[PDB]
C-alpha cells in the first residue's frame, strides 16, 4: 500500500509520468493473434480496422521453439503497421518463464512508443505488479517511451482471486484483469467442459414426469467479485478466452452474461469472435442517451444538479463523460451506432 | 477499527451511552414518504399502525426545491404523531451534498427524541461512519437524547461492496445496510430492466431446440451483504422495488431476500406494504423451536442439548431474539400469533 | 500471521515436525460413527473396508448423558483396530464446551499415533486454530505422537466465513474445511428444507404462467470456501446432506461441490457411502492430463509444454498429487483402474 | 483483533465474566519465590503481609527435578495462607515445555479461587495469548472460578517487542508487561554487565574527552509503555539482577517510573522496600485528583481545573489513582498522611 | 486508508481542491494568544508582523464563561486584521466538548478565507481525521472557502502515539503534529518537573567517591517517532509548548533538541520564546547553501546529476526546492540570514 503522494511518480528518471485515470477507448473485443506466422503477419493491417485491439501473443498456444520467432514477429509487423485508432496489446509469457525477461525487453526498446498495454500471465499477487512496474519503469526511461505502458493481469489461479484487491491497487499502472476460465477452473479444480465455461450437470433438481433440473452458472462469484474490485480501483474487468470456437451460441451467451455483470470486453481467438464480441459489449443506447442528459444539466461537471429525482455530482458526471465519448468512439467506426447514439 | 474498550464510549460529553447489540423490533417494511407532500403528510399517523418501520426521505425523487420543504415537513409530521410501536427512520441527503448539514443538525434538534435510525446514501467507507458518528454524538450531546442514533448505510457503489467490513465494524452506531438495486448496478456497469430486478438476459445455454435457465444477478451481492452484516451483530436489508404494478416479482425478489437472510425491504407504494410483512414474518417452525431453547435454558446458564444439538450462549440470545421479534409481531398480527403461540 | 521461518517450527519440545504439505490420501467420503453404540462399533472393521475416512463423531446427535461413554468408546475401537488404508478422523465437541477438554486429550493420550485428523466443531477465527494447535503440539510431545495431528475447521457461522482467509493460515496443522449446512443457515437466517439442501422458492421469476427458474442458495458460499482452501493449499469438503432416502438430491448436491472443487462429502448413513465416492472420485480427462505432465517432465525440473500450456513446479507437483491419489484409488477399484490406467 | 461484541464473553461455557477494566490494586512490587523450598514455604504466610505482590516461580532458576515440586509446593502454600490484600501471581513454565500444561491444569484445579495473575514466559504473537486464554477459560468453566485469572506477558525477545500492539489487544485477561532483561537482551545480541542494568561502554564521545553514558533501554521501555497505556494494561520493569548495588537498582526502578512504570519484581527482601518507594504515586498527582473527584460528584458534565477540561476519561484516571492511593495508605500511615487518605 | 484515486477529492460539492503538497512557509513559531482577553487582542496587528504563525487558542487556559467570548473575540481581531506573510491558526475544543460545533462552524462561516490551518486536540485515531475532514469540506462548500484548511493534529494521549501512522494518513487536509508534553505524559503516566522538560532523576548511575549520574532525554523516544512518520507522508513536525517561561536556557536547548531531530517549529507561549524560536529553527546554513547548488545543476527539476558524489532525483529536487523557498522567505524578514543564504 504505497502512499498517495508517492502512488503516482515514475519509478524511474526519464520514465513518463504514470496516469491518473484509465484511457477511454473501444476495448469491447481483445482479438489475438500468433505473431510467429507469416500468414497471419500479413493480413493484420486488415484486421486492425475490424477490431478494437489487438492483441499478441507469445505465451499459450505458441510452441517453445517458436518464441524467440513470436517476439520478433510481433516486433516486426507492429514497426510496419499503423493501427490507427486500433489499440496494441501483448500477453508475454509467465514471470518464472525462461522467456519474459527478453520478451519486456526488447519489445519496450523496438516497438514501446506502439504499446498501450502488456498482459501478464498468472498474476498471483501484488508482488508481481511490483516488479513489473518497476521493471517498466527502467525500460520506459531507457527507450524515452512517451505514454507509460499499462498492466493487465491475467487471473488464472485460486490466489490470484483472494489477492485481487492487493493487485487492484499495486500501481497505478494497472488496466484491469481478465477471467481465463480454463486456467482458473484447473487451479480451482473445477470440472468444467468445452474449455471453460460451464457444465451441464451443474444445477438444482427440483423436488418430486421427471424431477426439473435448472442448470446454474459456474462463473457467478467468480465475475461479481472480479467487478466489484475492478470498478472500485477504477479498473476494467473482462472475459477472457472462449475456448470452444465452434459454439457461437455459447459464446454469445457467455460474453452477454459478462456483460450484464460489468465487463468491458472479451477475448476473440478467431475472426468469428469479433463481431460476437463487438456487438455483445456494445454500450447500451438508453445508456448513452441518459448520460448526454446528464452532460448536458452539467457543462463543467461543477455545481449540484439534480436528473430524474438523482442528485449528481463529480463522479456521476466523470461516468457519464466517459461513456459518452466512448460511444462517440464507436459511432466513428459503425454508422448504425452513430445513428443509434446520435453522436 | 477502534480498541474494545473504546468502542462503546460516548463520543461526546452528553451523548448517551451507545448500544451494545441491536434492539430488537419488527422490521420486515421500511415504508418511504414524501414528507414534503401535505396530502401523503396526513395519512402519515394511519400509516404508521400499518407498517413496522416508517422512513421519511429527502433524498432520491425529492426536487432540489422542495428539499427545506421535504426536511421541515418531516420535523413537523413527528412533532404532531405518536407512532407507538413503529419505528422512525429518515433518509437524509448525501455527506457531499449541500442539505446534509441542515438534515442532521435541524432534524436532531427538533426530533431526535423521537428518530430511531438515521439512513446514509452512499455509504463506501469507514470514514463515512466516522463522521456520521462524531457528528451525531455532538448534537446528541447538545439536546440531551437519551437513545442514541443507529445509522443505516446504503449500499450503492463497488467500493462500499468491497469496503463491506470495514463499514459494518466502524461504530456501535451501526444498524445494518440496505441494497440500493438500481443505483449500485449503475456504479457496478450492471444491465438491469427495472429497479430492484434482475435482467432477463442472464442465463446458460444448455448443449446443443437448446433450454436457457435464467440466472440470480444479486445472488452474490445478497450473500456478501448477509454474512458480513451478521458476522458484525447487524441485519441485512433489501432495498426499493421500482416495479410497484408488478406485485408477483415484488414477492419473488423480497423472497429471494428472505431465504438468504435479510430482515426485511422497502416498500415505496401502500401495494408494497403487506407483501414485505408477510414474506419478512419469521419462519414459524424456526419460532417454534426457539421456543424450546428458552425452556430448556431458562437463566442461558449451563449447558443444555436440543434434538442433539448443543445450545450454549450465542445460539441462546438469537433464539430471545426471535421469539421477542415473533410475540412483538403476534401482538398485532392474530394469526401469526396462533401459529408462534405468543 | 507467524512469520515464514517461525510457520512450520513445532509448538513443543518433542512434538512430531509440523507437515510441509497435505498427505495425499482418498477422501472422497467420510462415513461418521457414533461410538458409544456397541452394535455400531463392532462392525467397524469391516465399515471401514469401505469407506475413504472414517470419522468418530463425539459432537452433534451424542447425547449429553453419553459424551463420555462415546469418547471412551471411540478410544476402545481404535485401539482393536488396523483400520488399514483407512484415514481416522473424529469430531471432539465445541471449544466453549465441558467435555472438549478430555476430548482431545484422553484421545491423543490413548490412540494418538492412529489419528489422522480432528474436526473441531464451530471455527470462527484464527485464535480457534491458534489454541488447538498449541494444546495439541503439547499434548503430542508429551505422549511421543511421531505424526503430527491435522485440524479439519468446520464452518457453522457467519463469521467463520467472513474470517476464513485467517483462519486457513494459521498453522501447518491446516487440513481444510466442511459446511455444517444446518447451523451456518441457521447463524446466517438461510431458510432450507433440507439440511444441506436448497430452497424450492429460491428463485428467478421470468417476466410475463410465469415459469420459476429454480437458484443454488450455496453457490457463494462453496465459490469461496474452495478458492480460499486452495489457496492456501487445502482441500474443501461439503459435509452433510440432511435427505438421507432422497439419493437424486443427494447425488446432484454432491456432484455440485465436485464440479465446484471440493474433495468430498461426509455420509450419515451407509447408503450414502457409494454415492460420495462414485460423485467425488477424480475427473479421469484430469488423470490423464496428469500423466502426460509427469511424462513430460520426469523429476519436475526444467521447462516442458503440454497442449500449448507451460509447465512448471507447480502444475507438476499438483500434477503428482492426482496421479498418486488416483492410483490409491484404483488400487481399491478396478473399473477405476483401468479407466485411470494405474 | 476480534470482534468488539465477542471480546469480553466468556470463552468456556461456566467460565467467568471477563473483565472490562483492570482490577484496581497496589502493584508497586512483585516478589518472587521458589515453591519448592521448603525454607521459603515455611515464611511465605509472613511475607504475604510484605509485599503487595507475591509471585510464585516455576520457571527461571527452578531445576528439572524440582519442577514438580515447586508447583505442588506452589498449591500447598497458597491453600494455608490467607494473603489478605496481597495480591496472588504464578510464572508457569514456557508454552513449548512440558511442564506447562500440569503447571496451568493443576494449580486452577487446587487454587485457582486464590490466583489473581498468571505471567507467562516468552509471549510473542497472539497466537500465545490466544491458547492461555481459551486453555484457561475451559479449566475456569470445570472448576468453577469466580474471577477470571489475568494473563501477564514476559517480553524476553525481539518479536514479542515487534507484535507488542498485537499481543495487547489479543484477549480482555491481559493485564500487563514485564520487560525480560537477560533473555531480551540476549535475543536482541545486546551486551549487558548486569542483569536489568545497561553497559558503562554505552555512551556519547564528545569532540576533541568526556564519555556520556547512555541508557541502553530507553527505546525499549518506552514503546512497552505506550503500547500497554494505549490497550489499558500496566507496564512492569522486570527483574534487576544485582542484588548488592540498591543504588543502581533504585536508579533503575526509578527510571521505569518516571516514564510510566507501574511496578518492578524484587529477587530479594532488600529490594522490597526500594520499589514500594520508588513506585509509589506521586503526591502531587494524588492531590490534584482529588479536587478532579470533588469537582465532578459523579464524574458526569463538564468541569475546568487549572485551565484543563475534565472529561470521563480523565476522571476515571483520577479515580483510579485516588483508589489506589488510599489502598496503599490502608498499610503506609506515612503515605496516609501525604495522600490525606 | 482510501484508495489513490480517491484520495484528493473534495469531500463536499463546493469544497476547494484538495492540496498535494504542503504550502512552504516560515513556521519557525507558533505563536499562542487569548482571543478573549482585550488588550492581547488589541496588539495583534503588531505581533503578527513579528511571528511566521500565530495562533489563537480557545481551549487549555479559557474559562467555560470565556468560551463564546474566545469564539467571538478571535472572530473580530481576524476580520480587522490583514495578516499579509503571517500564518493564522486556531486551536479549536476537544472533539468531545459542547464548544467544537459552533467553535469550527462560526469561524469558517466567518473568517474562513483567511483560516490556513485548525488545530484539533487530542487526535487518538484516523476516524477523528475523518470527521474533521468531512465537516470541514461541508462548511467550506456552503461559505465558498477558496483554499483548504489544513488539519494539525495534537498528541496528548498514548493510543494517539500508537496510531501515528494511521493518523498521517487519514487525509490531504494533515499538515503535521504537536507534541502536547503535559497532557501526554499524563496520559503515558509520565514524570516531568517542566511542561515540555524531562526529569532531574532519569539518567544512568556510573558504576562503582560520587557516582556519577548522567541525565537522560525523556522525549527521545517520542520526538523522533514523531519526525519519521510526519516525514514519510510529507508532514512536518512541531515540538510544542515548553511550559517553564523564565527558563531561557531550558526553552532554547529544548528547542534545539527538536530542531536537531527534524522539528520544524515549537510554541511560543510569551514574548520571550518568539525570538529563541526563530533562532533555533532557522534553515541551517549549510543546507541552504548545498540544496542551492542542486536546483543550479538540474533547473527543470529532471535528469540525471550529480552533487558531491550523491545521485540526484525528483525527490531530493523537491526538496531542495522547498528549502530555498523556505529560506528567500525568511530571507524577506531577515537581512541577515538574507546574507548568510544568499537569498
Amino acid at each position: 500500500r504505497k502512499l498517495a503522494h508517492n502512488f503516482y511518480k515514475p519509478l524511474a528518471i526519464g520514465a513518463p509520468e504514470p496516469i491518473r485515470e484509465l484511457p477511454v477507448r473501444p476495448e469491447r473485443v481483445v482479438h489475438f493473434f500468433p505473431p510467429h506466422v507469416e500468414k497471419i503477419r500479413a493480413r493484420i493491417p486488415e484486421v486492425a480496422k475490424q477490431v478494437d485491439v489487438l492483441c499478441g501473443n507469445l505465451e499459450d498456444a505458441i510452441p517453445m521453439d517458436a518464441k524467440e520467432a513470436a517476439r520478433n514477429g510481433f516486433i516486426e509487423v507492429v514497426k510496419a503497421t499503423d493501427f490507427g485508432d486500433t489499440a496494441l496489446w501483448v500477453r508475454v509469457n509467465a514471470l518464472n518463464s525462461p522467456w519474459v525477461l527478453d520478451d519486456i525487453a526488447e519489445i519496450v526498446a523496438a516497438v514501446g512508443n506502439k504499446l498501450d498495454v502488456i498482459m501478464i500471465p498468472k498474476v498471483e499477487g501484488p508482488w508481481d505488479i511490483h516488479f513489473v512496474d518497476q521493471y517498466l519503469a527502467l525500460l520506459e526511461a531507457r527507450h524515452q517511451i512517451k505514454k507509460p505502458i499499462l498492466i493487465h493481469a491475467l487471473l488464472e489461479t485460486a490466489q490470484g482471486m483472494v489477492n485481487l484487491e492487493e493487485i487492484a491497487g499495486a500501481s497505478p499502472r494497472m488496466h484491469g484483469f481478465s477471467l481465463g476460465p480454463a486456467d482458473l477452473a484447473a487451479s480451482r479444480g473445477m470440472k468444467t467442459t468445452r474449455v471453460g465455461g460451464g457444465h451441464p450437470f451443474y444445477g438444482v433438481l427440483a423436488d418430486p414426469a421427471e424431477r426439473p433440473f435448472y442448470q446454474q452458472d459456474l462463473w457467478h462469484y467468480t465475475i461479481a467479485r472480479m467487478v466489484d474490485v475492478a470498478v472500485a480501483h477504477g479498473l476494467r474487468a473482462f472475459y477472457g478466452p472462449f475456448g470452444d470456437i465452434k459454439d457461437e451460441a455459447a459464446c454469445e451467451a457467455q460474453f452477454r452474461n459478462a456483460f450484464l455483470l460489468g465487463c468491458t470486453g472479451a477475448w476473440s481467438l478467431a475472426p468469428n469472435q469479433i463481431p460476437i464480441a463487438k456487438r455483445v459489449f456494445s454500450p447500451d443506447v438508453n445508456e448513452v442517451l441518459f448520460a448526454k442528459r446528464i452532460l448536458e444539466a452539467m457543462p463543467d461537471g461543477s455545481g449540484v444538479a439534480m436528473i430524474d429525482g438523482k442528485m449528481q455530482d463529480d463522479a456521476t458526471w466523470k461516468q457519464a463523460k466517459v461513456i459518452v465519448d466512448l460511444a462517440r468512439m464507436i459511432a466513428k467506426k459503425d454508422p448504425d451506432l452513430a445513428q443509434a447514439y446520435g453522436l
